[PDB]
């Protein structure tokens, strides 16, 4: 027995679960199965207290226990922006158009307005908590490029380094990528367990994402009238 | 699509779930469905480490994951006082007698003894955590008064501004109320989504209620002998 | 009604659930039923990021929501060391050999390497969190000794006061024990609700065990290649 064999057997199981238009369903199932249970994953819209909506997001990772509400409307799910940790776009194959599309979706979430309130206590008032740093990314099974994880993909990822920045992602047939804040560049990792390596990159980053802030629930509630 | 429509559709769903003697069952189901999952709701007694019991509480909101124990006895549920966040009395119609009764029930919880222990750490000892500020209230479908949310109801709510104080509540046919600590007075909100407006008032207040303290579990355990 | 009667009825229920080689199954079921839901219990191996494994542990108590991963391999469960709170050895009857065996198992967990990372924030960097103080113990239904909870058992427990130290345990027919850090000695409590008294000792200690640290997930992930 070895820790390497455990990882190989986990990847075999993930590949079974996993194996364009509707490819997000299997990524949802995988992430809702293997993320720490404090997180929840779903296909969802994101909304803010100003009544603005994101695009429809293939995979939203949000707080399971501490989200204040989750709307269920016309067979869709809508989550408040303040309880979102990550957002992914899925499609069968990576291309320049899909990367740009993923960037636009992710931007549509990050441009929402998130609230965060100060916290009273007996002695006085603690400052408002920081907002969650929302991770963005893309999930595909294949790539239109040859090589799959090379200069052309890197150029596409570099097309949005602000609101639409993709922090990480997976091409299931070849590997995964993540943005390296130190060197300010994308890193590619090629390997024979891509989805599992992606999962471990995501879990490693999420544990530093903090927690849901004190939300201006009253501001959401004004829309009751 | 609009955030207002989401709230209207949530209220329609809540009204379906909701629609004296046994009216608490539907409020339990509603709150256990729509409160953040960190909370749990049930019909329960509350107990303290001195062996004292509250009255039977129609709706108790308590900590789901961090309560140290939940007794199941003779088909009743009994929760320790330290893990309670809110307590409600339900009946079909509001009246002076029901308000006074709700106040007496809520007082019977707040008069229990709650423990809170200091917290050691390598450097030294952190002070004991604050107790949860227990919210009290009343939940009805109708009112005996005309107007339902007016001077007579306000006078009844003002009959107990200490241990039995009701912080918030709902008359499902007309609106909701909450105590305004700034002006030291009750506020009524009339509207066409009462139960949902009540739910949002409760969720907004709960997020500032803190967490379960370090409980004197040993003191409870003395009752093993 | 009295708090004593609640405890007596809880113990009756626990005795129903409970009543060598495979005795751990009923202790798992009991602890996974009655521990606070933040905890989870299972028969499991423990692993560290250096690829080292503990012995197979009859009962591991670990973090339910915040464990980063739980391997499922060849019908066994494997948990990372950093998310473990307690480890128990079970057998039908206590003896010197079983105590020594429990000590060796517990040591095999505590000798694993646990990581804990510093925590950045806007202002700077908070120190790494403390590791969870792992509780060890033994769970039996009977004892080979007469008296069951006496000098011979105390001598056996005193055979390992370091990596293999057993902090607490239960002989279901007679009582429970726990290590008293103040007097540096084992205390025995004889009584007619042993398993329930043991449960309350465990819950009291766990609430001071802290939380899972920031784990070097990257270090685990190196084993993907
Ligand atoms: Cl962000
Ligand atoms: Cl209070
Ligand atoms: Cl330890
Ligand atoms: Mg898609
Ligand atoms: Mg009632
Ligand atoms: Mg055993």
């Amino acid at each position: 027995w070895s820790l390497s064999q455990l990882f190989a057997s986990l990847h075999e199981d993930i590949q079974l679960r996993l194996g364009g238009d509707a490819s997000e369903g299997v990524w949802i199932e995988m992430l809702d199965t293997y993320l720490p249970k404090r997180y929840q994953a779903a296909n969802a819209f994101v909304v803010d207290s100003l009544g603005n909506f994101s695009d429809q997001i293939d995979v939203v990772v949000f707080d399971r226990q501490y989200s204040p509400f989750i709307f269920k409307f016309n067979e869709q799910i809508i989550v408040p922006a303040e309880s979102v940790y990550a957002v992914f776009e899925a499609k069968q194959s990576a291309s320049a158009d899909l990367v740009a599309y993923a960037q636009r979706k992710v931007a549509s979430v990050r441009r929402l307005h998130r609230t965060s309130l100060p916290i009273p206590h007996a002695g006085g008032t603690y400052p408002a908590k920081p907002l969650i740093p929302i991770l963005g990314g893309l999930l595909t099974f294949e790539s239109d490029w040859s090589p799959a994880l090379g200069m052309s993909f890197d150029k596409a990822l570099n097309g949005d380094l602000s609101d639409g920045r993709l922090d990480m992602g997976c091409v299931a047939s070849h590997g995964h990528f993540y943005f390296n804040n130190i060197d300010s560049k994308f890193n590619f990792e090629h390997g024979n367990k891509p989805a599992t390596a992606f999962l471990f990159r995501l879990i490693a980053q999420l544990q530093f994402s903090g927690t849901v802030p004190m939300i201006d629930i009253d501001a959401y509630g004004k829309w009751l009238a």
